[PDB]
């Protein structure tokens, strides 16, 4: 649990696709993708995670933006994505995601940026790293991994 418990601030601010009400408890699982969405390789991972969630409605997906470069507030992209949180399964096209990360004025959330900086240090992962956490299991860094590999780890 301890990852989930120590980080409630951050995890409360990130984009979340809730598992469906009409899925079962045996289907239910918790996927976190942590990705640098300034880079294609991070975006691509999230895209796959989205596609996976689209097919597997027992999963609760949330997405943590974890940029290597911090000159911009991490919280900007995270808010861009959080604003468009309902829309995320309507994506059909890698471009829909790019678009969603491309636009939206937001005021930096410092408390978010702090939360992130904890989460990283206490979870011994670095800024910029791409990884997934699946029901508590950290997998990464990811330096391939597509929606197959999500599927299998669910089994």
């Amino acid at each position: 649990n301890k990852i989930y418990i120590e980080n409630h601030d951050l995890m409360s601010k990130v984009p979340v696709i809730e598992a469906s009400k009409e899925s079962t408890r045996d289907d239910w699982a918790a996927l976190t993708v942590v990705a640098d969405l300034d880079d294609i390789e991070g975006q691509e991972l999230v895209y796959y995670a989205l596609r996976f969630r689209k097919s597997n409605d027992g999963v609760r997906l949330d997405i943590v933006h974890n940029p290597k470069d911090t000159s911009r507030s991490p919280s900007v992209l995270a808010q861009r994505l959080k604003s468009r949180e309902d829309k995320l399964l309507d994506f059909t096209r890698f471009l829909d995601l790019e678009t969603a990360l491309e636009t939206g004025e937001f005021e930096p959330d410092v408390a978010y940026d702090a939360s992130l900086a904890n989460f990283l240090a206490s979870s011994n992962m670095k800024a910029g790293d791409n990884f997934v956490i699946l029901n508590g299991r950290v997998l990464g860094p990811i330096t391939d991994f597509k929606k197959e590999d999500f599927e299998v780890f669910l089994q």
